[PDB]
């Protein structure tokens, strides 16, 4: 069944570190496409092969490396989305935090952006995501700093963020989800506690996510500034209710 296939699959050193949710997410999906146990396991690890970026143990160990030596900027650089904003990370922030500066804030899917937060002075964050690597890397660091950032191992297809905030980023995230379930993106936004929201998206390939964005964004949110800065096209959005 479902449930054995879950455990085969976090026994093997290249997917322990995933969240339970998200493989079992993909197996379920799989199982609908009735097929012997054979084929379906090996489709389901094709999918999970590039559903975390395409981030690896050596990649995560290094970064953790750089940052017990305190050079955040070469943990940065060693995930592949906090490298592309290295160019113009103060400038994002600077964008982001121009009205107002967040007390708390939930990074969604976060990768390894908390880092950037860090030196931000932002007081308090919570990010998810589904690769534990990437709390690992955050969460010793924090604790050195006593610095109030929490990791949870979570798949927001599978369960919404529960946190409340005072600002939430989703960056890079929603051309992904959308596509891995129709309607899923906006949903992930309703579900957001948080008044307000940083939305961004890739500049290369909803093959315009402007046109997508702007036409779908729910009712009950409005966009008060939309800016491209490097490779990124990033939304401030209000959540009015
Ligand atoms: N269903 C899901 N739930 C939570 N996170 C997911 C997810 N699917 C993919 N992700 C995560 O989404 C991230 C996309 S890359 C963007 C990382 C970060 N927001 C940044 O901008 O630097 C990856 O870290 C990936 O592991």
């Amino acid at each position: 069944n479902i449930n054995d296939a879950l455990t085969s699959i976090l026994a093997s050193k290249k997917y322990r570190a995933l969240c339970p949710d998200t493989v079992r997410r993909i197996l379920t999906e799989e199982w609908g496409r009735h097929k012997s146990p054979k084929q379906t396991v090996e489709a389901a690890r094709t999918r999970l092969h590039g559903i975390c970026g395409a981030v690896t143990p050596e990649s995560l160990k290094a970064a953790a490396a750089a940052l017990s030596a305190g050079d955040v900027k070469k943990a940065l650089s060693l995930h592949a989305s906090t490298k592309e904003r290295l160019a113009e990370l103060d400038t994002l922030y600077d964008f982001i935090f121009s009205a107002e500066t967040p007390r708390r804030v939930l990074d969604i899917a976060c990768g390894l952006n908390p880092l950037a937060l860090y030196e931000r002075g932002i007081a308090s964050v919570w990010g998810c995501d589904i690769h534990q690597g990437l709390g690992d890397v955050i969460t010793p660091f924090a604790r050195e700093k006593d610095w109030d950032f929490t990791f949870a191992l979570q798949d927001v297809l599978c369960a919404p963020p529960a946190e409340a905030g005072d600002l939430a980023l989703i960056f890079k995230l929603l051309p992904l989800l959308e596509r891995e379930q129709a309607g899923s993106a906006m949903a992930l936004l309703q579900s957001l506690n948080t008044p307000r929201m940083a939305v961004s998206f890739p500049t290369r390939s909803e093959a315009n996510y402007a046109a997508w964005f702007e036409g779908g964004l729910p009712a009950e949110f409005e966009i008060e500034d939309k800016k491209t800065i490097g490779t990124e096209l990033i939304y401030l959005i209000k959540k009015n209710g």
